[PDB]
């Protein structure tokens, strides 16, 4: 009835592996990728998928009731989406150039951290929403990258609130139970960062 | 009650112009842009605004009732939001890699009007929606770009039904008494074209 064609290394992939689970979701996992297929019928685009898993399965909502609390949420989760080319550039920039590109990241994370998430334990408050899900790429694939790359952005000295947020998140049941292992994904981007030199 | 801070120009501050009347919203215009600003509280980036409209004021719906259709819809849009690379080229290329911007930018108007639009009136049907209102910058902005650039994208003969979209939407008379004056639209594109080279 539902079919999740995706990968075991993309985060895009993962965020609707969470969806589903956290609505309770049976699915057939068959390893552009994230495509969900419900009865036959495909739907592309984590984001898309995201909000058509939360239109479908409303019960344990992933989203605010309210409207303004809602335009909040998609507003953090286009901000993440658009802020790409700032984490492109550690997987391209040596030195420097690469120092330069990880301040930038930073930046970018901590208007999310002030403005975003505040002092909650989770961007959906008490128990973590769509918002989270969207940001979860800055959990284990960040730290992968980081590590592949030779740099550092999430530290718990310059980003707080966001860095006892990471591990909060990771540390969630379903998200715990729910990741690549980190040995085969950080081998992943030491060969996605030598391919792009 | 409602204020829209936004520009005369702009195609996006004009997509939040539509939905609040269409929805009977009155607001002041206040001439980066559009923020509405619903009861002191401020909301940025068009598609969060159209989306905030929508579930504030539920009358006259612009998206469909069904979640797979939602999904859809909300595909299409981000796809149009997704493209926007192709038509920046329009503003800086000249001769003939302008002439293979124009082609690129026909191809991803193709795509719109195969999957996206079909043999529907309006990509919300028998009348507009929220994905006419995000695809309006393809009527007299795109003629605009087309007029101060020296090429040619929306053509009957090439996109026959995107076409007779194009013209059935301009003459809606919610968008054909809310356009900017073309005279003044296209001096602003030549303006801009001259800035980008
Ligand atoms: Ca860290
Ligand atoms: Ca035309």
């Amino acid at each position: 009835d539902v079919k999740l064609h995706g990968s075991w290394v993309s985060p895009f992939n993962y965020r609707v592996i969470w969806a589903l689970k956290l609505k309770g979701v049976e699915f057939e996992h068959i390893v552009k990728i994230p495509v969900l297929v419900h009865g036959g019928k495909p739907i592309a685009e984590s984001l898309v998928i995201l909000e058509y898993i939360e239109e479908t399965w409303p019960e344990n909502p992933l989203l605010p009731t309210d409207p303004y609390e809602r335009a909040m949420a998609r507003f953090w989760i286009q901000y993440g989406a658009t802020k790409t080319a700032a984490f492109g550039a550690l997987f391209r920039a040596s030195g420097e150039e690469l120092e330069k590109a990880a301040k930038e990241v930073v930046e970018v994370l901590r208007v999310l951290e002030e403005q975003g998430l505040g002092d909650k334990k989770f961007f959906g408050g008490d128990s973590i929403n769509l918002v989270d899900i969207s940001f979860g790429l800055f959990t284990c694939w960040l730290e992968a990258i980081e590590e592949a790359a030779g740099v550092k952005v999430l530290e718990p000295s310059t980003l707080p609130r966001l860095h006892a947020w990471a591990q909060n998140f990771i540390e969630v049941p379903l998200i715990k139970e729910n990741i690549p292992d980190y040995d085969k994904l950080l081998l992943h981007m030491k060969g996605v960062r030598e391919k792009m030199m």
